[PDB]
């Protein structure tokens, strides 16, 4: 089933991987699960998201200039403890502060909140943005609210430019709310991730969480239906209408169904003629091992969201 | 080193012998690490609390009429996750509302304020006390301010009579905040936890935190000598005042030195001639095979806590 050492182990020797191969990035004081850019501090305001590992590349590959000042890495599908988000909070500040890119689940948002309490304390301004894409199926678990996924890549890519573009908290964080509104994601599952039959879930969780329908095997363009016609519900398109797209694998879908799928979405979104004017395909955010895709859209309702989403970046999955 | 099986199933199987010897308390449907008394719901406010594991006989011990409705049981040395906890909230609830009663952790505070924002969305009347009575050395580790210690055992008790005499939230609420205030303990250790030399360290933590001063073995009574000590300069001892005592073992201390121990607190407080109306010695926190002990005072600045004290209770460990 899977390469590794011993299963307590894997975030550790994991990301002692990840630097030994990209000295770009830094493992903050061998006590903390901690990824942080190598880039010179400037001024710009800090980035910290970070989340429970099993989702690489989300977060770790994201760290770099252009996006995440550090990621925290939790254990296998679990967030990081407050301690280790603080300890990133103050050693990712440049001076303009530090905000916080938190998926929306109850582990995440009561940790990290937590973290910005403490960093708060040692006078540290601190913002936050919480983000729910996932319009699956509401309350999922304790998730309060709508789950956080594949559209929290975007959310760095975007708001990783304005802080590179010397903007300040405030203005960052205000942009980060309109952002996340105009953010929408569903996904399928063809199969569970395994943690250290010819059916398929929609709605599925990133961490494996149940979905709202199950469904015996479909095809590509039938599943695409389903997906575009979700997002089709919750955005309420109109001809005119400007949108990004990315279609995200789980980790174990080749890329060869990504981009079939890719193409049945193009046709069924043809019909609407909206303007597609983003477009963006691969494995961003996954779930170990899980057979399945996601479809994010984004409202481009600001041109400068646009061109953050094709602003200069080095990252190591981006 | 252990009687075990296999150490992830240290805490399920441990609950599951807890309830074959003492049906009279019960696990809430068996998805749940939570021990609820079997005592008929009577509008009583409930009182709910819980922490790692590895504290035994705290908090499981102390579920019972006239103390805890409930206890919720994390893993070892860690507190339990807020939808354990809310679901104790929930089931816990006779109609009267639910305190919380939580050690002063980084760790057990976030979990239990969730859980408590949790219930309270399901308009469920919830209040909380924070107990912080070990003085040993302010914000240990992450802990904001004071460890919470064996002298929570106290506050059960003294709460839970006055919630089995039928007082209001907001009089159980109004008591603990006066109570808490008055409980202080510094404890000590010979040796620390093993989870599944000749030296001493004082102000230990229960989770084996690290305290303020190491020191060469000394005496019983030289190591009383340094507790009292300690909790004179906190409680300012005057003549006449009133106190009760709390001996407590840390787990793998025999009874035997708990009693030479107690001798030595007495002989050092004969001086002082203040008024000891209450003692008591034994395990009722511990940390797992820990060799020490701690002392507990509180200062009794009113009748009713005496008698609190002494209400009677229907408990597994009182
Ligand atoms: O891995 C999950 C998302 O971070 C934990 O909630
Ligand atoms: O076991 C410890 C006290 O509950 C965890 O903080």
């Amino acid at each position: 089933e899977k390469i590794i050492n011993q299963p307590q182990d894997v975030v550790s020797e994991m990301l002692d991987g990840l630097t030994y191969a990209y000295g770009d990035l830094i493992e903050k004081v061998p006590d903390f699960e901690i990824i942080q850019r190598k880039s010179p501090k400037s001024g710009k305001v800090a980035l910290v998201s970070g989340g429970g590992s099993g989702h690489e590349p989300a977060h770790a590959g994201f760290v770099g200039e252009g996006m995440l000042s550090a990621a925290v890495c939790g254990a296998i599908f679990t967030s990081p403890t407050p301690d280790q988000i603080y300890e990133a909070i103050k050693s990712a500040d440049e001076g303009a502060g530090v905000l916080l890119i938190i998926k929306n689940y109850l582990g995440d948002v009561m940790n990290f909140e937590m973290a910005r309490e403490m960093a708060e304390m040692e006078e540290i301004k601190v913002e936050q943005i919480i983000v729910d894409d996932d319009i699956a199926v509401e309350n999922s678990l304790y998730t309060q609210g709508r789950r956080g996924v594949a559209g929290t890549v975007l959310v760095h890519k975007i708001l990783g430019a304005a802080a590179h573009q010397e903007a300040s908290l405030d203005e960052i964080k205000d942009l980060a709310d309109k952002v996340v509104k105009n953010i929408k994601t569903i996904g399928l599952a063809l199969s569970a991730a395994t943690v250290p039959d010819n059916e398929i879930e929609y709605g599925v969780g990133i961490h494996s969480e149940p979905g709202y329908r199950r469904e015996k095997m479909k095809t590509s363009y039938e599943l695409a239906t389903e997906l575009v016609g979700k997002l089709k519900e919750e955005f309420k398109f109109e001809a005119g209408q400007k949108y990004g797209i990315l279609v995200n694998g789980m980790g174990a879908t080749p890329l060869m169904e990504q981009f079939i799928f890719m193409n049945d979405v193009a046709k069924l979104l043809t019909e609407e003629n909206i303007e597609i004017l983003f477009k963006k395909v691969g494995n961003y955010m996954t779930s170990i091992d899980m057979a399945g895709l996601s479809l994010t859209m984004i409202k481009l309702e600001d041109d400068q969201w646009l061109k953050n989403l094709n602003e200069d970046v080095k990252t190591i999955s981006w």
